[PDB]
């Protein structure tokens, strides 16, 4: 409803993050594990907010109990790189954001 004081870009990836475990059909979760600083992250309230960050397989499945933030991190999982543009304000669905995996070892 009312969001009084609510602006930041690290809330909108930690949500989408999670929205991107649920809505994708992956196996096991997949945690933010770096967030990455896109242009122009904090000054488009009513606009679209780039967003991007790297994700690597958690030790928990899913879909977990709570948030694959909650369990650990599994170093031998893969890491993608999920990318798109959504509203910080209004977030809407679905999320346009393309994943792509990145190979770090």
């Amino acid at each position: 409803g009312s969001h009084m004081q609510a602006l930041s870009y690290r809330e909108a990836v930690l949500r989408a993050v999670d929205r991107l475990n649920e809505q994708s059909s992956e196996a096991n979760l997949y945690r933010l594990l770096e967030l990455d600083q896109p242009p122009k992250a904090d000054e488009d309230p009513g606009t679209p907010k780039p967003v991007s960050f790297t994700v690597k397989e958690t030790v928990c499945p899913r879909p977990t109990r709570q948030p694959p933030e909650l369990c650990d991190f599994k170093e031998n999982g893969r890491v993608k790189q999920c990318v798109g543009t959504v509203t910080l304000d209004q977030i809407k669905d679905p999320l346009d954001i393309t994943c792509n995996e990145v190979q770090g070892v």
